């Protein structure tokens, strides 16, 4: 329950060839956040990147500018009947990324207790470019909702290829990345808007992508598009240290 990116429960690691993905082993994605309204309704995902900081998608915040309207559920596995020791914390502040405005930082009113069920994802070094065909996972509750936390393994597709004429045709910005399959492939729509796309780097998981509604999920004849986290690291750190 220490270093970022190292679950204390080892991930199942759903093979890429499973349709619909797999149910995660409980607490194997300890940074996984469930975003809810004050009335406790799950509508988005997010990633714990510090005891006091959650990274999510700006689109998740469209229905309200008031930081008190949002609750962050950490340590969860079930979507509805929440586990006994799940941490439920009010957001004190919102910081919308200013250039692209696709992601946001939520500051938690009280810090999260770091345990072996609740651990931060590691951030990539600035401007890092995840290589073509790197295997990553997306996790979340697919929000019928999944009910239990799901995972799916998706390969990254370099922007140059993903932007080809016959595929996404120039619409993927350098501040985004693609993952999934170009043609064929299973529908991998297991994440929540705002949820994580992490990739294992020899001994820990690094958050490389943030899923977005208005972008997409990995579909059979179209990959998913994720905000490229490495391009917002210095900003993220700046917000954290100065706030």
């Amino acid at each position: 329950s220490f270093d970022c990116g190292k679950p204390q429960v080892e991930p199942k690691k759903c093979p890429g060839a499973v349709v619909g993905g797999c149910v995660a082993y409980p607490h194997s994605w300890p940074w996984q956040v469930s975003l809810r309204t004050r009335f406790g309704m799950h509508f988005c995902g997010g990633t714990l990147i510090s005891p006091e900081w959650v990274l999510t998608a700006a689109h998740c915040l469209e229905k309200s500018p008031r930081p008190s309207s949002y609750k962050v559920i950490l340590g969860a596995h079930q979507e509805v009947n929440l586990e006994p020791h799940v941490q439920e914390i009010e957001v004190s502040r919102l910081f919308l990324e200013p250039t692209r405005k696709d992601i946001a930082l939520l500051k938690l009113s009280s810090p999260a207790v770091i345990t072996d069920k609740v651990i931060p994802a590691c951030l990539p070094s600035p401007n890092y470019v995840v290589a073509d065909r790197t295997e990553c996972f997306i996790t979340g509750w697919g929000e019928f909702g999944a009910g239990l936390l799901m995972e799916a393994q998706l390969p990254v597709i370099e922007n140059k290829v993903c932007n080809r004429y016959e595929f996404l045709n120039g619409r993927v910005q350098s501040t985004e990345l693609c993952a999934g399959h170009l043609a064929g492939g299973t529908d991998s729509c297991q994440g929540d808007s705002g949820g994580p796309l992490v990739c294992f780097e020899k001994d820990k998981y690094i958050l490389q992508g943030v899923t977005s509604w208005g972008l997409g999920c990995a579909r059979p004849n179209k990959p998913g598009v994720y905000v490229r986290v490495s391009r917002f690291v210095t900003w993220i750190e700046g917000v954290m240290r100065n706030n």
